[PDB]
């Protein structure tokens, strides 16, 4: 794999997101990986329903967290709908894919990445955008304004994102709080430090969806 990887660069990566109040990152982590690996196998980059597994997750608690692996097993048993179809409300209302006619898109399954194992997670990101979680409770993550984020943090993770690159020395997350933090809604992470549980314990839970 390459010493850089930027999704973002490759047509892959849709506009940044804001989950608002509501504890859906979960699924905004989940859609971008579904974003980028339909770009990576079809060509076209479309934007898909976060409200949608939101709503239609039942392993998911709705606006009270959920699982990125959940989801991910939700649109490839299923499907999902492009975004506009099913836009994002920031709020759990009752699962309307039936009422949305036919899915727009549809994965063959999801594969989680080796835990605590950087190399394994920059690997999957060589093949696409991956999603992970990561410790954003502490006021350093939260005022990030950018730099490569070295931390403080520690490995209680709370909040799924999505890696959609790396470099030498981090590796880059799309962020679901707008435009407006970070990078531009980006943030650059300390990578190669040696701690297993990675930076923010970035390497706890990852997951990408196959879609051959």
């Amino acid at each position: 794999i390459p010493e850089y990887v930027d999704w973002r660069q490759k047509g892959a990566v849709t506009p940044v997101k804001n989950q608002g109040s509501c504890g859906s990152c979960w699924a905004f982590s989940a859609v971008v990986t579904i974003e980028g690996i339909i770009k990576i196998r079809t060509g076209n980059l479309n934007e898909y329903s976060e409200q949608e597994l939101l709503d239609c997750d039942r392993r998911s608690y709705g606006c009270n967290g959920g699982y990125p692996w959940s989801a991910l097993q939700l649109v490839a048993q299923y499907g999902i709908h492009y975004r506009n179809t099913y836009p994002y409300e920031g709020v759990q209302r009752y699962c309307r894919s039936r009422e949305k006619g036919p899915y727009a898109a549809k994965t063959d399954g999801v594969r989680q990445v080796q835990p605590y194992n950087e190399g394994a997670l920059l690997y999957s990101i060589a093949n696409q955008p991956v999603s992970v979680v990561l410790e954003a409770a502490g006021k350093d993550f939260q005022l990030y304004r950018g730099g490569i984020f070295v931390g403080p943090c520690g490995n209680k993770v709370d909040h799924a994102v999505a890696a959609v690159g790396y470099g030498p020395n981090y590796i880059l997350i799309k962020n679901s709080w707008g435009t407006g933090w970070g990078e531009n809604g980006y943030i650059r992470i300390k990578r190669g430090t040696g701690n297993s549980y990675g930076v923010c314990g970035l390497y706890t839970s990852s997951f990408y969806p196959v879609k051959n």
